[PDB]
């Protein structure tokens, strides 16, 4: 009583941080569910709006076009009216955060990252929501200090690295995901004074206590327990990491090649962005009625490639057509991340794998879905290149925490040969072209 | 060739270090493996040979005795003759070597450190087998460096960082939580330059494919599928990493405590400590005969405790008397760590503790098991203070990774009351009591 609580007075403004890191998670986890049941509902409300009289195919393909790009508009005209930089993933928006390279508008973020994001996302368009709330959440870690008034320069790379590992923990209910963000991806750009590790915990925390209250599911991606990989065929998840290490860098040029190729219809106007993103939100809202598997952020094609499904010659016609549905989505400056529609193209080709390697080898008794789980993270750490991150959140979303083992194998396999290729990471080369970008215009 | 003359010119020193890394890596699963089946060879020589009671009890009590002092008396004298730096735990003795202060001698600390680990932990006493594979480890990422005579000291810190992860791959069968000891635990000493890290995935999975190969895995402890916590029960997990939080730099004040009080008895000599070792030592061959709890290395009774199998006059029996022996055995120069007998500590309180919270709360319908998986990796975070190398270690022994917002929440409360009730990390503690110790030896 009177022996313990003087010491308040002795570290009063490290016991200040990290009752505003609980705020933070807080009002993160909060943004988080209001993002994901809010952008549920304009989904739901899409297609189950859709058919009316199911016998209006003319009719039925028109409403599926303009209702799906005149949200995307919506998404499309907020971002590059009000908030310029909102016009992304918001990962390299946060990279050059932590370091004092990027301005931090969350009076501008804020009302443009929701409220675009729901409009983009909740058009069918092919883009993840692991943009639109570590974007988020980076910004209400700003927005606290701003509220509760401290001009501190060390809590405010804290409270914008809590957030930010509150967006990812608040997204995915992925509490190990959101602490290793900050570790090993944002490593050079975090500080780690022992009192910031602590503060990214509690809004970790904070963010994941308020993901039970208003989701009561067990996993995001519902794939059961698959069978475990023995270390007879520990040598298939390494070629595995040498493909998907390869395709890594070339997917990395595409995505930068296609934000510059993109570029050239519109010029930069504002009357010609718009209407270049409504031909491409209604065109992923278009594909979500004639063949559903193509458009959409990933989740759902997830635990239906995984079970064996699909055939060879639809599992390859998909990963043709899904190349072409993220790239002209996420390199044209819409509010969405590129990771969840990852996720999508590595149980993609992680299963055109799986769907050979039990053809070549009867003798291994291979499941054809553990090579889409340990793919689903091979494509994460060819093109991030944050291998550890991406590891344990396709188990923190599948718990199938059976192949520990052969998803680091393709993990590695799949950073070693994107070195050996020439590739960056996608993340930190988006940030290095956008502030070469800055530099050379305003001169 | 064409491909093979472009890959000897740039690159060819990082591709021998991630070549070596693989050597290291196999040779600390030939080496842990061997370690692991010799201390329970060992044990399976000494209590389950004699086990004849009906004949002769006095006559068998000092075969408990003799049996496994003799045994201690060899790595009490193996370490005190030939490698002082083998005593003890040896993870200070890899974190004050990735740096630059102590010396790595794999010529005196492989033939101590594992035939004295094989000695003392297989012969009976309260010691955990993460130590004496951290250091077997890091030696061998050395000795591998001294017979192909690499040159440079990037590929000295990188080596021996992951030989030091190739430990806890293997001793423990973990690959996710062998690299974070590097990356989170290893925090200050470690070097990231993108070709090491690689180097610590490629000897973590090199050392845990040689742990299936001949131990086939199914999980360390046989905890089968504990209840997921309801997360309205996810503040009693916080108390109880407020109770462990205090108790953390209670114990190791314990530690440091009685390195220095065991130091009277003996001096200094090479005589009185076998002496010492041969009766401190030698009671747990007797302990692990009549209340076969209260010594061993803590891993036999997890599944016990867990499960409820205990009352709360024997839960405290195992913590009164287990604090007792593994302060007596880790803290008196014995080639063994203490990570399982601070295992063994943490699910007998956070089985108390859950033992207590099914009373009082009933609306919850708790069950007493799920606070010692939590409990696990909360000792591990108040007092070792490297939380996600504790709480993602106890996942991939016990197959339990349903709780880990039930086990952040534990380690934040450990960390935090930790922090403010002023308590170092154990190993950086340890190790700059001996660097004190060094630098009044030369005057
Ligand atoms: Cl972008
Ligand atoms: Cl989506
Ligand atoms: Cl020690
Ligand atoms: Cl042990």
């Amino acid at each position: 009583r009177q022996l313990i609580r003087q010491l308040l007075e002795r570290d009063k403004t490290p016991l200040a941080i990290l009752f505003m890191a609980a705020v933070v998670g807080t009002l993160v986890g909060l943004a988080a569910v209001a993002f994901d049941k809010g952008v549920a509902w304009l989904q739901n409300q899409r297609m189950g709006a859709l058919v009316h009289t199911a016998d209006n195919y003319p009719l039925l393909l028109t409403v599926a076009f303009l209702a799906s790009a005149v949200l995307a508009m919506f998404g499309y005209f907020l971002v590059r009216k009000y908030a310029p930089e909102a016009g992304g993933s918001g990962i390299p928006e946060i990279e050059g955060a932590l370091e004092d390279q990027r301005p931090v508008r969350w009076w501008r973020v804020l009302p443009v990252k929701f409220f675009g994001g729901l409009g983009t996302l909740g058009g069918g368009m092919v883009l993840g929501r692991e943009g639109p709330t570590v974007q988020i959440g980076g910004n209400i870690g700003r927005m606290v200090l701003d509220i509760f008034r401290l001009k501190g320069d060390e809590a405010r790379h804290t409270l914008l690295a809590t957030g930010a590992a509150a967006g990812l923990a608040a997204a995915f209910n992925a509490p190990l995901a959101g602490i290793l963000f900050i570790i090993e991806e944002m490593r050079p750009q975090f500080r780690y004074t022992l009192i910031s590790i602590k503060a990214v915990f509690i809004g970790v925390i904070m963010s994941t206590i308020m993901y039970c209250i208003f989701n009561h599911e067990v996993a995001l991606i519902d794939v059961g327990k698959l069978s475990d990989a023995p270390c007879n065929t520990l040598w298939l998840y390494l070629i595995l990491g040498i493909i998907f290490g390869i395709f890594g860098p070339i997917f990395n040029k595409w995505v930068l090649g296609m934000q510059d190729l993109l570029h050239r219809v519109h010029g930069g106007n504002i009357t010609k962005w718009v209407l270049m993103g409504g031909a491409i939100g209604g065109l992923c809202g278009l594909l979500g009625f004639v063949a559903p598997a193509t458009s959409g952020g990933g989740f759902n094609l997830i635990p239906i490639a995984t079970a064996g499904n699909f055939s060879m010659g639809m599992l390859v016609f998909i990963f043709v057509a899904r190349v072409i549905t993220t790239l002209l989505c996420f390199s044209s400056g819409a509010p969405g991340g590129i990771f969840a529609p990852m996720l999508a193209l590595g149980t993609v080709l992680g299963t055109a794998f799986g769907m050979v390697a039990v053809e070549l080898f009867p003798q291994y008794h291979l499941e054809a879905g553990t090579f889409a789980i340990a793919g689903m993270g091979a494509l994460l750490a060819a093109s991030i290149r944050a291998p550890l991150t991406g590891i344990i959140l396709v188990l923190e979303m599948t718990d199938n925490y059976q192949l520990i083992l052969p998803m680091i194998i393709t993990g590695l396999g799949a950073t070693l040969l994107a070195q050996f290729t020439g590739g960056k990471p996608l993340y930190s080369a988006i940030l290095a072209r956008t502030l070469a970008k800055q530099e050379a215009e305003q001169l």
